[PDB]
């Protein structure tokens, strides 16, 4: 759980990455 703990964190990272371009998505279409 040390390694996958820390894992995880970046996991939820992502979602705020792709809800960013998704955003822009609308705009060009």
């Amino acid at each position: 759980k040390k390694k996958l703990g820390f894992f995880l964190v970046t996991f939820g990272f992502i979602w705020g990455m792709m809800l960013l371009h998704f955003t822009i998505q609308q705009r060009k279409k």
